[PDB]
């Protein structure tokens, strides 16, 4: 068995990476997946987390007997990715000194969306690139930075994949 806990700013596609990845739909708690790592059926469990700042003082209580931790931000809300540095990877690492990281940008998608790029425009901003996100992932002691997209899958099965090669 391996323990898997996504933290991250509310909105930034956390319950939706889960449920796309363990049932293979897009949604309109703790899942479970199965995977093999070198002809190994191993079980994958994965528990979804309260980003908001009324959950602050519960949500810490989920952190115990974790394997890896997925940090995820939006790929097209600057302020969740500016928030892994300033809350994210500063209350996970200190609650969990040992515990593997992995940084994910999510929302893949949106980041060549014309609308997106433009109402991200408005307020002088822009969707955050690869090179940002690794320097972010490598700045916080990250074993990987990953991008993906619950909603057309590209990248999510190598979240789990990374998520547990890191664990092992
Ligand atoms: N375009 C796109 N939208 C997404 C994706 N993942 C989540 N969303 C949307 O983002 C919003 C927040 O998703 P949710 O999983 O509930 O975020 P959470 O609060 O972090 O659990 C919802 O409207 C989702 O439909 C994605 O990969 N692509
Ligand atoms: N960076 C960080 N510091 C924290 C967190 N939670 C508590 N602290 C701080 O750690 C310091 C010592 O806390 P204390 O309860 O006495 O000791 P601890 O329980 O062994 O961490 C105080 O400054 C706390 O505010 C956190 O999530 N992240
Ligand atoms: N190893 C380690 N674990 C911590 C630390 N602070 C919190 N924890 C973890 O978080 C749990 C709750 O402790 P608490 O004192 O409420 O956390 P605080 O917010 O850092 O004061 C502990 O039982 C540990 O599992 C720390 O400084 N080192
Ligand atoms: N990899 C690694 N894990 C550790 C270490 N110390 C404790 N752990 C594990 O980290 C988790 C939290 O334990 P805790 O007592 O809070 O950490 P500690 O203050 O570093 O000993 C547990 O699963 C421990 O077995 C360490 O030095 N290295
Ligand atoms: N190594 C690397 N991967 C990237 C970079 N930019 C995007 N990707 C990844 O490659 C895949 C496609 O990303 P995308 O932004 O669509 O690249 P594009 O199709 O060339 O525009 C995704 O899995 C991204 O995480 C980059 O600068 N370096
Ligand atoms: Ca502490
Ligand atoms: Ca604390
Ligand atoms: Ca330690
Ligand atoms: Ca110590
Ligand atoms: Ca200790
Ligand atoms: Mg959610
Ligand atoms: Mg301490």
């Amino acid at each position: 068995a391996i323990k898997c806990v996504v933290v991250g700013d509310g909105a930034v596609g956390k319950t939706c990476l889960l449920i796309s990845y363990t049932t293979n739909a897009f949604p309109g708690d703790n899942y479970s997946a199965n995977v093999m790592v070198d002809g190994k059926p191993v079980n994958l469990g994965l528990w979804d987390t309260a980003g908001q700042e009324d959950y602050d003082r519960l949500r810490p209580l989920s952190y115990p007997q974790t394997d890896v931790f997925l940090i995820c931000f939006s790929l097209v809300s600057p302020a969740s990715f500016e928030n892994v540095r300033a809350k994210w990877y500063p209350e996970v690492r200190h609650h969990c000194p040992h515990t593997p990281i992995l940084l994910v940008g999510t929302k893949l998608d949106l980041r060549d969306d014309k609308d997106t790029i433009e109402r991200l425009r408005d307020k002088k901003l822009a969707p955050i690139t690869y090179p940002q996100g690794l320097a972010m992932a490598r700045e916080i002691g990250s074993v990987k930075y990953l991008e993906c997209s619950a909603l057309t899958q590209r990248g999510l099965k190598t979240v789990f994949d990374e998520a547990i090669r890191a664990v092992l």
